């Protein structure tokens, strides 16, 4: 999950839970087995970068999504991974599966958990100059590592990292110092995530149709949509990269 998925999940949970009294709060995490927020209203569901917070009563349920489809809404219980939490209201059910962190924090201090985050690409008070100065603060830093650092700005994961590198004509190992305009980079990242904040069908090309949605990610061996050259890929290091060797040069 990247920042768009997490924001969208927060929105889906808001539709299911926000403003409603919890009828069930079953936290299947050992330290939190005794938490039972039933009888409290879910006052707010919000995202902070790749983090989710569910505020109810005096508590804030903090989760960090490692798996797409991590929170599921509806009454179907069959799932590919372990159910870690069930929340219900009179009319709705939300289940959290394969969550990374799932913890119950004090509501009043819940933002201390994530106060170090850089500007949130999908947060209400986004600040592109802060993100741009953070991104450019160390010009010898490799571009992809800087984009993926949640203290620089919050929300880019491997898909958006690959896509941003393509639209700016840079290899992921290019130093940030080679960017003509770091402000433009972070503004385009904001625009890309914003366009997908309510779209699970992640699209960066402007064309949402099947097979048309991304420039390079997941497209090894397919033609670049601009120059026609076949897309290349490398699976060394942490993350898989995809790039057009004509549009993205050293
Ligand atoms: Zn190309």
């Amino acid at each position: 999950p990247e920042g768009d998925t997490v924001f969208h999940t927060a929105a889906a949970l808001r539709a299911a839970l926000e403003g409603k009294t919890l009828t069930r709060c079953d936290v299947r995490v050992p330290r939190y087995a005794t938490v039972d927020l039933s009888g409290a209203v879910v006052d707010e569901v919000l995202s902070r970068g790749k983090h989710l917070f569910i505020r109810a009563g005096s508590a804030s349920i903090h989760s960090h999504l490692k798996m797409e489809g991590a929170w599921r809404i509806g009454h179907t219980k069959v799932a590919p991974h372990r159910i870690r939490i069930v929340l219900e209201t009179a009319d709705t059910r939300a289940i959290g599966i394969d969550l990374g962190i799932l913890e119950v924090l004090d509501r009043g201090t819940d933002m201390d958990a994530v106060a170090y985050l850089g500007p949130d690409l999908l947060g209400p008070d986004w600040e592109p100059r802060v993100a741009a100065d953070n991104l450019a603060a160390d010009p010898d830093r490799p571009l992809a590592q800087a984009l993926l650092d949640q203290r620089v700005m919050a929300g880019v994961g491997n898909v958006y990292c690959n896509e941003l590198c393509f639209v700016f004509g840079r290899l992921p190992t290019a130093p940030v110092g080679t960017l003509k305009d770091p402000l433009r980079v972070v503004q385009r990242a904001r625009d890309m995530l914003w366009l997908n904040r309510s779209r699970w069908n992640r699209t960066t090309t402007g064309d949402t149709r099947n097979g048309r949605q991304l420039w390079v990610y997941g497209r090894a061996g397919e033609p670049c949509r601009r120059c026609g050259t076949l897309i290349q890929t490398d699976r060394g290091g942490e993350r898989v990269t995809y790039w057009c060797p004509v549009c993205q040069t050293a």
